[PDB]
């Protein structure tokens, strides 16, 4: 019995469920209150454009969404909210505060950790990295042969690649005058040795992005990377102009041969998944500038303030998470589907597939006990309208309940033909939630194979397969523009729905234990590898693998 | 009650599930029988590659297995299969041949539809897509101002854009002399225009890839491409020189002013998800060479043979198919993962997410009746070995089941640093199964902490945190090169992997009536979005979305 299961709101909440169930059509729901819209909306303003959060498609009702407050006020929400903006060491298991907020502290109200403001240090790496973008930017910082930096490599893994590659892709329209930016992650060697076969060394900057700078995908492509610099260049000081780090340890930069000015820091407190908005950002401030870089922060931490003053029941973070839990803990859904109505956003999901899975996919809670519930759903999704050609036949027609947030902007980066193509694109993100809700009955379906001179015969062959049995809820989320600002606020509010989301399930959002395991064991392998020998030091699976891939690397094919 | 709930043989697996469960340990299961690899494990050789499909770190026994073959031999599989090879049409509620085989048979065997052999007709648009591709990559083929060509851009979306795609990244080392190639598929503006910008009209050519010639999204970006082009040549007659199309609607391609010449042509039985196979894979085929293209059909059609003669429980795609209902249909296991570790593939899991999900995201059974189980799985995943980073953290330590087939092959294209990538990949590659099939007791975990030097306050706070319960089931597929041979096989092993869970659940793989709905409620909406006055025509969410996007159009931000 886990704290959830016990709490009595929690309790409730099941009830509910257990006998109202039925009584959640959404069709019917709208039909009966003309309002809906106008009491599960939430619109922000932010001065720098409008959000929308529109929740009136989901299986909810007044009665509902009380309670889900109610849950939260009693799983402490509010309480644990203020103990991460306070600087308390929340990330109990590795000894930790949690502090992605003071990245993007733009008030520079003080933030104390061990009794000590750390707003200093996070503005003295905002100022070292915006000086080192104006000057790489300007051209004033130049390679190894005085040549001026055309192309930025990020060398990083899982939070120290996939924040700034998504953020550098949504903001691609912001990028005019600077380098371009590629992403190396992989150990894979394609992904280096695709990405070093279209550079020219001498106007190429690489940027080694890592938390504890010793995990392994990233050091070997900086090794690698550093010796193919060197082929070229033949001296070792040239890489001080070439190369620098973001890390929080100093020593190990030092040994990889980093010159020690070409650091730029962050803290133990700065989650990976959480790691954008710091040091680890600096390619992004590379390719859209650094004030863009500010806009950035700058809408998290509007976002930020929400969060922290706005009451449960009309916040925004709190209501997503509150409608997740809904969905996971009392109707069983697996998965959460993201879905953008935005080219630029296509590695959004893939994002916060990362951001959530990594948060919440756990199963011990703060008491050392284990879960008897679920936690953490599977995140996933690809933009629109791609999927509605793709995927969304299942969850039209399948047999999962998949909720899904929808989201676009308002007004488009690329205005082509006056508009008409973001017309239609708009026009398939408003009709596909509503199908998804309406759908279509036997008789609406029958209508319409009689008007359409269809045989009782051939109707009746195929009635049954053009009925939609709708009531799959949805979330409209809607915003004026995405500018760096408004990504930044979006960032930030599933970050913090995803830290609700932790609270309730009494978890640690903030560690990821899980990753270990296959790392010693990878260890273990690698030297197993070389050399014709079979191996039969694991179970058999792991052996006849080995000893296949040894048979295999001398054919000939 | 569906076909598959009133089978008798699934009504054992159920039982046999329903009593045994508790016994599934793959610990034990290996500690009790050192032959487990050997007998839970296929090794295939195409005589181009060997093909090992592991399975044996799965939940099951020999019992399980036979009895997972019972069902499909109970359920019709084969008898299903030769329907489909032999032209009938088993696409029953379009009333058509399903015949992704034809297009890749090498052995021009007949296959007859209505009485008349496809093969000639497929063949002849295999020499015109050949003609076409030496023409084009040889420089004979000339722009409207003399130049050869450089850049390819296919213009479609779903089934006429992602295996294109997926191909094309997956075979990019077979490239070379190759012109470039690019995708535009979303309505997006932002698509087309961020292409457009980079291309000279002078050496690009467009293929409109589109079955019905008439999809929305594709259709427009053509005028926009079309209108781009036309600004900049201004003579009609020189699209001539710059616009094929892929299509089985002439009418339609004649009325856009692409020349009947310039089309390449397929057929209906050729589904979407299916047809990269076809005339849809002229991108393919202009990227990498004809000579290619046709090593990737030869690995299809031996893929398809192996299908088609193979005994059942030898049959690489049916038991991979079974392996996922016993998930499904018995342990209730939401998604599937398709986690290839290799970033070439990076596209390879979107590709199956569309090509398993339209497919057997059903609920309607060929009877007519609602199915009364579950069919298709939520199909996701990212390339290793980022996702050990990102949401292994969740399958190692969450509470979800989720199956998950690890790919790889044994040669890397880039053995840089004489091969340090490639032994890592793998070491990561066979750890990560060996973990999350062994996990890591508490015991086991507590003499890792006390070695470490932790107190015994430290201790007792960190160790439930560090166990991994494990009996978490993988699949590897482990082949000895990615060369466009072996991708066809592997495309067309998981082509009839998906047909046979279709089979068993008794529904129609191959339509798509998922999709009209929403097309339907887009078509409606489009107009309304003209203008700046209210709606009120829909429900009220729709309505005050619409009505949110009017007032915000004209926000300056
Ligand atoms: O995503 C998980 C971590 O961010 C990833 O393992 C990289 O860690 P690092 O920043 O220490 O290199
Ligand atoms: O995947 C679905 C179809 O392939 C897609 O809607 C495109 O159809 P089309 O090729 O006729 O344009």
């Amino acid at each position: 019995m886990a704290a959830l299961t016990r709490d009595p709101q929690f309790q409730k909440l099941q009830q509910w469920y257990r006998e109202h169930r039925s009584e959640l059509n959404l069709r019917r729901l709208f039909d009966a209150n003309k309002d809906r819209f106008n009491h599960f909306s939430l619109t922000l303003n932010t001065n720098h454009g409008h959000i929308l959060v529109d929740y009136s498609k989901n299986l909810v009702t007044e009665d509902v969404m009380r309670m889900l407050v109610d849950l939260a006020k009693s799983r402490g929400v509010e309480a644990a909210r203020e103990r991460m903006f306070n600087g308390e060491k929340i990330n109990y298991t590795e000894g930790r505060a949690v502090l992605h907020v003071a990245l993007r502290n733009r008030s520079n109200t003080p933030i104390l950790v061990d009794g000590k403001d750390v707003m200093p240090e996070v503005n003295k790496v905002l100022d070292k990295m915006k000086s080192f973008c104006q000057r790489v930017r300007s051209g004033d910082w130049k390679g190894y042969t005085g040549k001026t930096i055309t192309d930025v490599i990020n060398i990083g893994i899982g939070g120290s690649d996939l924040g700034p590659l998504m953020v550098t892709e949504a903001l691609k329209p912001y990028s005019s005058g600077g380098p371009r930016v590629w992403y190396v992650s992989n150990i894979d060697g394609t992904h280096i040795a695709k990405t070093l076969a279209q550079l020219n060394p001498e106007s190429s900057l690489f940027i080694i992005a890592s938390k504890t700078f010793t995990t392994q995908e990233t050091i070997t492509n900086a090794e690698t990377a550093k010796e193919w610099f060197l082929q070229a260049a033949k001296d070792p000081s040239a890489v001080a102009k070439h190369f620098v780090a973001l890390s929080t340890n100093t020593t190990k930069v030092k040994e990889f041969g980093i010159d020690p000015q070409n650091m730029f820091e962050f803290w133990d407190w700065v989650g990976g998944r959480y790691s954008l908005w710091s040091a680890i950002g600096l390619s992004i401030a590379l390719h859209v500038g650094f004030d863009n870089f500010e806009q950035l922060l700058s809408g998290a931490h509007w976002m930020d303030q929400h969060f922290r003053t706005t009451p449960l029941e009309k916040n925004a973070p709190v209501l997503l998470a509150l409608l997740g839990i809904w969905y996971i803990n009392c109707f069983g859904c697996e998965t959460h589907a993201m879905l953008p109505y935005d080219q630029y956003l296509h590695r959004f999901a893939a994002y916060f597939q990362q951001g959530d899975m990594e948060s919440n996919g756990k199963y011990i809670t703060k008491s050392g006990t284990r879960v008897d519930h679920q936690t953490g759903p599977i995140v996933w999704g690809e933009p629109g309208t791609n999927g509605q050609h793709a995927f969304y036949q299942l969850i039209h027609q399948g047999t999962k309940m998949i909720p899904c947030d929808f989201l676009i902007p308002v007004q488009t980066q690329h205005p082509i033909r006056k508009g008409l193509h973001h017309k239609i694109l708009l026009a398939n993100f408003l009709a596909q939630t509503e199908a998804l809700m309406r759908g279509k009955s036997t008789e609406e379906a029958r209508k319409e194979l009689q008007a359409a001179g269809k045989s009782p015969e051939d109707l009746e062959r195929l009635l049954p397969h053009k009925v939609f049995e709708g009531n799959r809820p949805t979330n409209s989320i809607v915003f004026t523009k995405l500018t760096p600002f408004m990504l930044g606020a979006l960032v930030a509010m599933y970050e913090h729905k995803i830290f609700v989301q932790g609270i309730i399930w009494d978890i640690n959002s903030f560690d990821q234990w899980g990753v270990e395991l296959g790392k010693q064991l990878a260890k273990k392998i690698e030297p197993e590898l070389d050399g014709s020998a079979q191996v039969t030091s694991h179970d058999a699976s792991t052996n006849g693998l080995i000893n296949f891939i040894k048979q295999q690397r001398e054919a000939r094919v």
